[PDB]
């Protein structure tokens, strides 16, 4: 099932929608009793959508591979995990924090469901992770405290930058259904794609933009590189005024 | 859970899987995923305990996933994952009208898709970045190669596509303690635990001086977005300028 719990947390809340009108609490259910003992339930049968919650994540793939795009009352169906709402981003970590000690560290604010380090196709820390609280109430308190507050995790002050986690779709995208409601879209639509040849407006304009571009990025990396030598000076800086006058004292 | 045409044994298909016992050879292999269906192709360093295979389908290889990663096999737990993909790019530059439909169109060019997806946020508007995946490497790098070269449109407002590869983060592993390298560097960040720090000690004022350092960072880089912006506007207006009355004299 999943040893040690992490049972019925918002990683294991399935979406649902496309209900057919006529639904129960109780239809619903036999629908997902294949996967064992449901938790919180909820439906607006109006609107025709439903939450789950299953004993674990591997339920819930499971259910949601089972169970998208398959009929009920000539309906297909829409099952997606729910997205968390109880999700912060952190960062400026060092790369010595672990998954272990940063939901340790976060626990502090109410119980949690999960905290991740995110780590690049080298598994090196990239300095941010997401902490998973159970309910929000946590969540409020977690980054009201840290930002009011210095939050340290090791012995080198690095202060923890908590922000509210943002949440990006990448599988159901932008469809075309969606797309051309609009009317801007048929025009551009008029136009397929290309390559613009030397010679044309397209041209000229998309090789200054371009550059435009490149320039911009050039800013941005420069920017990036001054605060980057700001902050380590700030340590050879303070060093001075404080660990000198620990020094007297001894 | 299947969709009768839709191109199956793709890279969205393929699972890794580590631990297997030293002693493994291809038709256990094969069986162990008997239950998933036709088993596609496969890889093993047998030497190294670890092992890929194509299923025939996403919903496959998720239930799969889910069923075996952490199994016992014959002394160990099975880690499965789904395999990194190969042949994928980030795409950004992108007019919020452009879909997923159009930006599979648009690539299928340099070669099969396997998948291209836009990416859109909570109110599900573009947020002009994008995801495109190839059947195989070739048709990435010369997808990469003809658009840093060229110039690529995709609608008929001229947003010319930027291309990168896709850096491809773990937010599911993540950096487990036991990984966490136990160098002297190590315990000596945990020597002390968490904690607020207190208004008048180092720790402090260091921390807060960083966090100005910090918000500074920001403030600077979104100027610097403010800048560009601009003159990307003013490009716009400039161009449309020294050219729709090269449209009038054609008019
Ligand atoms: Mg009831
Ligand atoms: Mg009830
Ligand atoms: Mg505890
Ligand atoms: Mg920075
Ligand atoms: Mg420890």
């Amino acid at each position: 099932r999943r040893p040690g719990e992490k049972t019925y947390t918002q990683r294991c809340r399935l979406f649902v929608g496309n209900l057919p009108a006529d639904i129960t609490e109780d239809e619903f259910k036999r629908l997902f009793a294949k996967y064992g003992e449901p938790g919180e339930v909820f439906i607006n049968k109006g609107k025709g959508f439903g939450f789950i919650k299953l004993e674990s994540r591997a339920l819930a793939e499971i259910a949601k591979a089972e169970l998208d795009d398959t009929p009920m009352r000539g309906r297909q169906l829409r099952v997606r995990f729910a997205t968390h709402a109880a999700a912060l981003s952190v960062r400026n970590l060092s790369p010595y924090v672990s998954n272990e000690l940063l939901e340790e560290a976060f626990s502090q604010f109410g119980p949690i469901e999960r905290a991740v380090v995110i780590v690049d196709d080298r598994g090196r820390s990239t300095g941010k992770g997401i902490v998973e609280f159970a309910s929000k109430p946590a969540a409020r308190k977690a980054f009201e405290r840290c930002s009011e507050g210095v939050f340290l995790l090791t012995t080198t002050p690095r202060p923890v930058i908590v922000e509210p986690l943002e949440q990006l779709d990448d599988e159901d995208g932008l469809p075309e259904k969606l797309a051309q409601k609009n009317p801007m879209y048929q025009k551009e639509r008029e136009t397929p794609p290309r390559f613009a040849q030397h010679g044309t407006f397209e041209y000229e304009y998309s090789q200054r933009w371009k550059s435009l571009d490149e320039m911009e990025k050039q800013q941005r990396e420069q920017v990036e590189k001054n605060m980057k030598d700001a902050k380590d000076k700030l340590e050879s800086e303070m060093e001075d005024a404080y660990h000198e006058h620990q020094a007297n004292l001894l």
